[PDB]
């Protein structure tokens, strides 16, 4: 019945939620359901949401355990073939939902696009093992995933208050969920937290892929691949742990091509 469900978590969003909804409702070539999951907004948010056509829009209004619990509630009730998550201060660009529908018609499970943030493209990485030593490879709000993808991977892990999006995409990579990256802007991400908290979660996510890593080693790899830190110890880390996991060797050789000759040795010794 619906090609797309858009889940919109809202909290005190009266300034932007109208623009957000208009960017979904104007999408051509698709049948769309909207599920607004509101976190208890005491402002005009509810009034503004109810000003739009209500036929294919549901508001879920109940207590939550943070934004990812709200997202999970919406994903669980989605009826659309492909499911997107759009923040209440984000907007989709024109014709994006038709692109998702067309590429999903061929059976692809995740369709993701580019993200515009403060006038610059998000520095995306590829969906591949090298992402498993980093964060989420594309912006989460530029991602659409099928009903089957959500069934296979599961829901967002509420232990991660910030990086549950990355942890979900990493689970998808590890489960071989299919993904198409489209090189056009799908979302303009609104920009209106303690960085140490973000770092701690990001390192924990990486350790969930590679549990042999110390926290400081996960941090070194993340900073290396993102271009935030040095890379002179990568070969040492590869020799320390290459025996543990062929996937780890593959991730480092993809992320740091300069260690290809050392990665070839790890494959030769153990894999
Ligand atoms: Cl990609
Ligand atoms: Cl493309």
């Amino acid at each position: 019945e619906f090609d797309i469900t858009v889940v919109i978590p809202t909290f005190k969003a009266e300034k932007t939620v109208g623009q957000c909804l208009e960017s979904v409702l104007s999408q051509q070539g698709v049948s769309t359901e909207i599920i607004v999951v509101d976190g208890g907004s005491p402002d005009a948010t509810i009034s503004i949401v109810q000003s739009f056509s209500s036929t294919n829009l549901t508001i879920i209004s109940e207590p939550d355990r943070g934004i990812y619990d709200a997202i999970n509630k919406g994903v669980s009730r989605a009826q659309g073939g492909m499911i997107g998550v759009l923040g209440a201060d984000d907007v989709y660009k024109p014709n994006v939902l038709s692109v998702v529908k067309e590429n999903a018609s061929r059976g692809v499970e995740i369709v993701a696009g580019l993200t515009l943030i403060d006038g610059q493209l998000r520095a995306d990485e590829q969906y591949r093992p090298a992402a498993l030593i980093s964060g989420i490879p594309f912006g989460h709000n530029a991602m659409f995933a099928s009903q089957e993808a959500y069934r296979k991977v599961g829901l967002y892990d509420l232990a991660y208050r910030i990086c549950a999006d990355a942890e979900w995409v990493h689970r998808a990579i590890k489960s071989d969920i299919s993904c198409r990256k489209v090189e056009q802007v799908f979302v303009e991400f609104g920009t209106e937290t303690n960085p140490e908290e973000i770092i701690a979660e990001a390192c924990s996510v990486i350790q969930r892929n590679f549990p042999f890593l110390l926290k400081e080693e996960a941090k070194y790899l993340l900073y290396g691949v993102r271009g935030w830190g040095e890379t002179s110890r990568i070969e040492q880390i590869l020799r320390k742990y290459g025996h543990e996991s062929v996937l780890f060797v593959t991730a480092l050789q993809e992320a740091f091509p300069a260690v290809e000759t050392a990665a070839a040795l790890e494959h030769h010794h153990h894999h």
